[PDB]
């Protein structure tokens, strides 16, 4: 059958995407309404010094601006701040606006990435939101402004538009009130990523997907109880598991139960001695359990 | 920077997807116009044994067929059999028809698969080919019919249409003229693939996208000339690089030749020694040249 991180579609989201330029900064804006969201680095002159971002919206001159989408140029009529965000008031209404809410993505949770480079939209790829709020994705000069969706049960959410990479390789955004995820600042100083806890809800639904593909080999007899687990993931960078229910038709479909693979987490965690469980040679927390459902039995 | 497998968007296609069923079976047909093209195999009575298509076809009744789109019933009037595939000519034309061609898609070249279950709204994901005319990536049952589809030049090509799965779990799919890539028969019967032969060019690429991120441990004051790498390849089943005029730019921007990654290529196809690159344990084919320059500077 396979495991694929997957995107959901484009479809409603490609649309709202425009190019937006001041000087020599292209990026990307997100365009509902009337309303446009773009990183507020933007208006910045030199964006690899430290910004004063009091005295860059002070001299901002409302015409320099370039606005578009396709052959539509946007013309600007206001410009505030929300967060790190740069929220513009343009002279068109988007007729392609889509039914949307606003949320905030934590740690565990899994989202797509419509990566445009300089106002084209380019590719969908499917994240997950480490634990100290940022992605491993792919990111360049000119995707700042790149937008990250979820569809949950007919309702589509923007949760993510793209700022920085800290110099790990990590990437870093702002949910759509304009709040870095991490707390990271959007300056080009030096910020450290700190240690990385694993999604242990997310490495059960992993190893679930590989019983349902046939590997098998890293159950044994053994079963760790909840209360045990959470307690080991304390000292070993990992979470504590939401519930035991998550896993209810998975633990059904393969005869094998979260105690059962919470105890093969912890064997795994110390080595894999040269196998590989779906061509892995060590544990993965980017498939929620939600994903593994979906992708494995169409529900 | 990163490196991510990644889909073209999928707005354009999204619409042309719905529910095909006859009898006990239901997969996914592409609507463009008035025609709905599906897999042939919505019609035989049992999928799992031999299958004889002219006598199956022979008692084949139209009004059995049902052709859905949000609730929406679509009425056959005629079909053509065409290959592995049936063109259900409906009463109803498809508002949202994209304006398409169709291509066939050679061994290393990558396209994007949207994935729907039974009519349903689905993900997105990128595929390449592998030289046997198979992929490797995600299917279950119901979601025969899935369409693949790559965008050129602002033109969409439809090119894949999803069968089945062999032992092995590589993928079988169809062009859209009803020839199956690597001649392998739409039936249940113990097809076996072949030897996988990877892509010289795809391995090349995807180590110039290591370079560029940085990861180096492969690269030795060595060089293989062309001929001499040609010779090796012919017998250790990969591809023979035919140019290296594709890869000036990747050569310019990281000062390494393709002679120094082609000799890369002889040392890692050993096997790396239980290091990784871009966290994989061995050479990845699945990226062609086009993608990493994409990905890596936004051309
Ligand atoms: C924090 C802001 C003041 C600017 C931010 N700085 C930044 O992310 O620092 C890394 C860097 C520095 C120079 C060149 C390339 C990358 C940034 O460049 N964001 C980029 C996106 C970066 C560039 C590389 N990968 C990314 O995600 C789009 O604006
Ligand atoms: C199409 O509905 C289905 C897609 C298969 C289902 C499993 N993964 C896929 O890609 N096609 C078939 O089931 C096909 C039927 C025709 C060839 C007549 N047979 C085949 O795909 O193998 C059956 C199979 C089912 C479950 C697991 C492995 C193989």
């Amino acid at each position: 059958s396979g495991l694929r991180k997957m995107a959901q579609p484009s479809g409603l989201v490609e649309p709202c995407i425009v190019r937006v330029s001041y000087g020599n900064n292209v990026l990307n804006g997100l365009w509902l309404g009337d309303e446009v969201i773009c990183p507020r680095h933007v208006i910045a002159s030199d964006t690899t010094r430290v910004i004063n971002y009091e005295n860059e919206m002070s001299s901002v001159r409302l015409h320099n601006f370039s606005v578009s989408k396709n052959n539509v140029f946007l013309g600007v009529v206001s410009a505030k701040y929300k967060g790190v965000n740069l929220v513009l008031k343009v002279n068109q209404v988007n007729p392609n606006t889509p039914e949307h809410k606003f949320k905030s993505i934590k740690a565990g949770e899994s989202f797509n990435i419509l990566a445009c480079y300089e106002g084209c939209p380019g590719s969908v790829y499917g994240v997950n939101m480490r634990s100290q709020g940022t992605i491993k994705g792919s990111f360049i000069a000119g995707t700042c402004g790149s937008v990250g969706y979820v569809l949950e049960n007919g309702i589509l959410y923007f949760v993510y538009m793209h700022h920085l990479e800290l110099g790990n390789g990590s990437h870093v955004g702002s949910n759509l009130e304009g709040e870095m995820y991490g707390g990271y600042e959007d300056q080009p100083s030096m910020q450290l990523e700190g240690t990385n806890v694993m999604s242990s809800d997310n490495v059960v639904a992993f190893l679930y997907a590989a019983l349902i593909n046939g590997e098998r080999w890293f159950v044994t007899n053994t079963s760790m109880s909840l209360e045990s687990y959470n307690t080991w993931a304390k000292t070993n960078s990992f979470t504590e598991l939401s519930s035991i229910d998550a896993f209810s038709m998975l633990a059904a479909k393969t005869g094998q139960s979260v105690e059962k693979l919470l105890d093969s987490i912890v064997r795994l965690n110390k080595g894999f001695g040269g196998r590989t469980i779906l061509s892995y040679g060590s544990l993965c927390d980017e498939f929620t359990p939600t994903e593994v459902i979906r992708q494995m039995y169409g529900v």
